[PDB]
């Protein structure tokens, strides 16, 4: 058992084995407070997270144990996954804190574009492995659901990996879908980040700024075009219908004048991608192979991920046993190569 060492930052007590030095906050909010450190037994800088209260509640403990298993499973490129977790406590019963290992990559999306302009091939090769960890999160039948420019790590090659999935302005990226409140949705609304994100790339600015989500609705709605028949079919709810309906009134946009001077075949996945039936629009395997990335597409290395099992979503269990599953996990845990 490694020796720990106490240290406050930020009003906030973390307590992390003598491996990690050099502690520096870079984050703090509900999912918990975040700090930059140098792990010393390999030489690189990594993020570490301390969840907050993790078992304050049945929806925190089970949200706690929900982190640590996806982290855990996750092997792959363009996903986070987990270098280490550990607890100052040596025995379950004093078991209260859990603190998360993984890369830092150094900046996110916002940033690198903050400072540089980006190129055609840069949009390219981002957007690629964006594809390219959703393909592989989706296969384990995860959903972001919160994809957006602060949860994709850039590092200085440009190259990404994919943060803070399968936990949940946010809203200038979410589907429709969603902000509609239709139930039981699709790995596709991952999607629909991903063109937010790429048309934000490409012209600079925000696809769908909307002050509140109707305004946002609305401006959807102007892009994409009314639901056609097909889609309207799908909606049972009477009362979504219309409203939905109520609220393509704005004047029609033209998807190619929106994106101008924009490589064709970018505005051709991007058509592909913000289809508002979520049943049509393309999935990340099959953009993966769409001729926009023709430079950087590959079949043999774009794997799916090993089968993740995760019936414990469907399980209501107490405090007390979502936090022995917890610590079980942290004991058990075996780092990577
Ligand atoms: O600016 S950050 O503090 N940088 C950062 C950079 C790398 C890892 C990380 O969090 C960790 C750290 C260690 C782990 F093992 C897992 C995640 C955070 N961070 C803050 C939180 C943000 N995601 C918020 C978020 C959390 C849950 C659900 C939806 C969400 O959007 C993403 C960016
Ligand atoms: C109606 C236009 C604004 C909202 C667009 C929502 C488009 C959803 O599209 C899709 O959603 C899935 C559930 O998430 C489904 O199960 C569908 O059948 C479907 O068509």
């Amino acid at each position: 058992r490694p020796t720990f060492y106490r240290q406050e930052l930020n009003k906030t007590i973390w307590e992390v084995p003598e491996r990690y030095q050099n502690l520096s906050p870079v984050g703090s909010g509900a999912y918990g407070s975040v700090c930059a450190a140098f792990d010393t037994k390999t030489g690189l800088r990594v993020a570490v997270k301390k969840l907050s209260r993790p078992f304050q509640s049945i929806i925190h403990a089970k949200r706690t144990y929900r982190e640590l298993r996806l982290l855990k499973h996750m092997k792959h490129e363009n996903v986070i996954g987990l270098l280490d977790v550990f607890t100052p406590a040596r025995s379950l019963e004093e078991f209260n804190d859990v603190y998360l290992v993984t890369h830092l990559m150094g900046a996110d999306l916002n940033n690198i574009v903050k400072c540089q302009k980006l190129t055609d091939d840069h949009v390219q090769f981002l957007i690629y492995q964006i594809l390219r960890g959703l393909k592989y999160i989706h296969s384990a039948d995860i959903i972001h659901r919160d994809l957006k420019p602060s949860n994709l790590a850039v590092n200085e090659d440009c190259e990404l990996k994919i943060l803070d999935f399968g936990l949940a302005a946010t809203r200038w990226y979410r589907a429709p879908e969603i902000m509609l409140n239709w139930m039981h949705y699709n790995q596709t609304v991952d999607i629909w980040s991903v063109g937010c994100i790429m048309a934000e790339l490409l012209t600079g600015r925000t696809l769908f700024p909307g002050t509140d989500h109707i305004d946002q609705l609305k401006l959807i709605l102007r892009l994409v075009g009314t639901p056609g028949a097909e889609l309207l079919k799908k909606i049972s709810s009477e009362s979504a219908r219309n409203y939905i309906q109520s609220l393509t009134q704005m004047p029609k946009m033209n998807f190619a004048n929106v994106f101008i001077g924009a490589n064709p075949l970018a505005v051709d996945l991007l058509e592909k991608m913000l289809v508002l039936d979520s049943d049509k629009r393309i999935t990340a395997a099959q953009a993966l192979a769409h001729a926009y990335f023709a430079q950087y597409h590959d079949p043999d290395d774009e794997p799916v991920a090993d089968p993740y099992d995760q019936s414990f979503e469907s399980r209501d269990l107490l405090i007390d046993e979502w936090k022995s599953l917890t610590y079980d996990e942290v004991i058990s845990f075996v780092p990577p190569p």
